[PDB]
């Protein structure tokens, strides 16, 4: 059996962010990987995604770029589309090779599994370390009535658009992952359907600023459907007949499409890891519990990422690497951040911080500023100004509580409003940084002012 | 006499901010314009450059968009992309107007002259007011050996691509509206060549980011050539025969192009204003002299923007306005702000703060981080990936002290260190936030790490 001061199972965000930092601190590292090297987020999520997402911009924008006499006969060749995309995942998930070794992490690929508490098994040989850092992620969750299949798709399959392109797709799921492929494959021609349970997209975020960018989605001719369910459906000659119902169940409505995608959330990757073997306790959901520190119920051994607890996003799964690193290194670290999230569609989607809802939940006196991009001249410069910011406020402290933006560049946008948020700022802090003008950052500002009604682009 | 509880000269940023913001606080405000409501930025500056600056970038990226499939023939009508910049400035003056209208502000057109301290006459007529509020602006500075006409062009004459093209362009100034305009005619299909008497590129900005820049013209073709002067040309049948010499003086080297761009910079509007009836001191280069509260020599009156003080910036300008119009309506404000600055080129480059030069000289133990865009995730995901993020720190004390960025959305991302600057964040505060990934902002976050010799994705 050989030994190391730390073994991390996965390579994905967290882990090669806990291999990594624990390697900088001096410990001996083995990474065990069952796949490719920089998991999800940048084989087959966040990066993929965020490239098919560039092009479709790029050639969307060219139809607003007539206006300004740019006359163009675009032509999208998917193949060498796909060829991007792939060199794109290469070059990054190398990259994240190349770091490892520099660093000095010995990396195995295979499947690992525990078998105690400190030890684990790869390939029949083993494995032990004084600390354990699981960072396993997650995997596309199935949908009762639609298993994956040819017909069926998870977001893996969604991705490959050179495999050829569906004239109708259903999308199951309003949340950052559907609302993105689902605008990738509408910008690319097909014919868009999307059915969110919940009363609006994005749930858990602002329902304002997420209102608009569904009205966004749905002036590029994508159906959006909320307070709707798929049921089932039945494969045809002309295509899948899937049965729709209101949320609570009711009448049923047909749709026929092509393909399904279903992005209804995400599964931790926590069964047949051995940690039954090992102690490690999983809640009903299949998340291992952990603390602030990222330890679980046995010490010595962390959880992070998506393994460990939502929100399932990568920025959060790598900083819960780095706390895992340094807790294992000897340290004292805990993870106690705010956590923004971003939809890349065009319009972006971002927020960070309390929704009002929320903040009126936790005893705030909640109000509230608006800046529409409609005011906004750099946003007419770009060729359109589509959004809005809103700032959450305690009306009595003039704390910040939260941010929401919908509009391009939301999601660079909203780290100043983390930031903000991080160093206790007011909404007079907000308002007194001078934004240069003209930017979408100046947004931001101008909320602020629309906050104490002093607002000089709006009537206030 | 008409009399006001204020009167504003001009209606630019400045001008329009303190006329509004005066109307909020209850003051009975009068506003002359004798041009356009909107002043420089909105007319002649900011806004049509950067709508230029969009649509030259829209036509260039789609030469990195063959990368990935997008194959377009496209078609450049200068006289459809002039309409479109012209409708962009009529949509953002003519809002300026309703604000002024909607907020109660009386708006007279005419050329104000001072008659007394707090007396103005214009047209003829006679007007007076407890305050006065001088927001004049400037005008482009004429160089010697090159008085502005049909083959020497200011910025607002470069503006109108729509009245032919160069076939070669001689941009003398490298400050940030040469280079913005150099890239828009380089885009465009001119053959460009820059000169800036500094030894590098926007002097006042930190000379290694500025040199990335520079670099980044270079690669598309631009002629830059720094430490060098133009001392004047000669009009042949072949074109403008201009000589060109060290900046400090020395041989001569001729260039041949068919018109030349004078931006040198900007010469405040301070003469002919009656200043010297009123008793306003006015220094060397023509600024009116205020202090922090925007304060003239003369109780009462205040003087704000590019007719006030460097930097010539709007944002600055706006700010500014605001303060005076504060004072005015008898509160206690005064102008201790960070203010950024930033070039539209693509890359874009920002900065706020000080620089190596400057922190050191202030006496802080300076040290450095540094990332590369190479190393960005996002970047790639935008195609091309070049540029650079710096922050500027102490070393004993952890204090951020600036930050430094060339690359794409560098005036968006800015902000985020501006509001760091003003909240006294540390190094520490900044890599401690959770910056979105996969995000061009991740950067600042990264270089903050790399200050501290931990980052993750570069070896330190
Ligand atoms: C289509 C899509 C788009 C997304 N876009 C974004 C976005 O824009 N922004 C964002 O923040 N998030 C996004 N996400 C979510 C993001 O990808 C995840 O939050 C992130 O990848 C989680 O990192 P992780 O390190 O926890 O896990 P993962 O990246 O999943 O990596 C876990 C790694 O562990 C390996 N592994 C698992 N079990 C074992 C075992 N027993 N032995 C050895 N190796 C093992 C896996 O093969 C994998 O490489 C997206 C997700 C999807 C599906
Ligand atoms: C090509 C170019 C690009 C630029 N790009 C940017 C950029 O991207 N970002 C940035 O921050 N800055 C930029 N600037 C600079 C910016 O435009 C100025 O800093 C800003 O306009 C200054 O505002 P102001 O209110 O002081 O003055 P101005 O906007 O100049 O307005 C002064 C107003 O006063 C009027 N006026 C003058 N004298 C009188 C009088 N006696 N009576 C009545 N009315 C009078 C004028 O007609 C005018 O409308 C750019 C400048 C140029 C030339």
């Amino acid at each position: 059996m050989k030994t190391y001061d730390l073994i991390v199972i996965g390579t994905g965000p967290g882990g090669y962010h806990a291999a990594i930092r624990a390697a900088q601190l001096g410990l001996k590292v083995l990474a065990v990987e069952a796949g490719e090297v920089g998991g999800v987020c940048l084989n087959v999520g966040c990066i993929p995604t965020k490239a098919l997402l560039h092009a479709a911009e790029t050639l969307h924008h060219l139809k607003v770029a007539e206006g300004f006499g740019l006359k163009a006969k675009p032509e999208l060749d998917l193949k060498k589309l796909g060829g991007w995309r792939d060199q794109v995942v290469k070059k990054l998930t190398g990259g994240v090779g190349t770091l490892l070794k520099g660093n000095g992490v010995e990396l195995l690929r295979g499947f690992a599994r525990l078998v105690g508490p400190k030890e684990v098994e790869v390939g029949g040989e083993r494995y032990g370390a004084k600390s354990l850092i699981l960072a396993t992620g997650s995997e596309p969750l199935e949908l009762k009535g639609f298993p994956f299949g040819e017909d069926v798709w998870d977001s893996t399959r969604a991705l490959k658009v050179e495999e050829g392109l569906p004239k109708r797709l259903l999308v199951i799921g309003g949340g950052a992952v559907g609302l993105e492929l689902g605008q990738v494959y509408r910008r690319l021609g097909a014919e868009v359907t999307l059915i969110e349970y919940m009363p609006e997209i994005l749930p858990q975020g602002d329902p304002e600023t997420a209102a608009l960018l569904r009205r966004a989605l749905e002036k590029e001719g994508i159906r959006v459907r909320t307070k709707t369910k798929a049921v089932g459906y039945e494969k045809k000659k002309d295509g899948l007949h899937v049965r729709l119902e209101p949320a609570e169940g009711g009448e049923g409505e047909e749709v026929v499409v092509d393909k399904v995608l279903v992005a209804v959330g995400r599964k931790p990757r926590t069964e047949g890891l051995g940690l039954e073997k090992a102690g490690v306790k999983v809640d009903e959901r299949g998340f291992i519990r952990v603390n602030a520190r990222m330890e679980t119920s046995v010490p010595g051994v962390y959880a992070i990422g998506d393994a460990a607890r939502p929100p399932l996003l990568a920025h959060k799964a790598m900083r819960e690497g780095l706390i895992a690193a340094e807790n294992a290194a000897g340290k004292d670290s805990a993870f106690d951040y705010q956590v923004p999230s971003v939809v890349y569609t065009s319009p972006e989607w971002a927020g960070v911080g309390l929704t009002e809802e929320e903040a009126k939940r936790a005893g705030y006196k909640v109000k509230v500023g608006k800046f529409p991009l409609a005011a906004s001249g750099r946003a007419l410069t770009l060729g359109g100004a589509e959004g809005m910011v809103k700032v959450v406020g305690d009306e009595e402290t003039d704390l910040l509580l939260g941010v929401f933006i919908v509009g391009p560049q939301a999601g660079e946008l909203i780290a100043e409003a983390a930031l903000a948020l991080e160093m206790g700022a007011t909404l007079t802090d907000l308002a007194l940084t001078v934004h240069p003008h003209p930017t979408l950052s100046e947004s931001l500002m101008e909320a602020a002012e629309a906050f104490h009604k002093q607002a000089i682009h709006i009537l206030n």
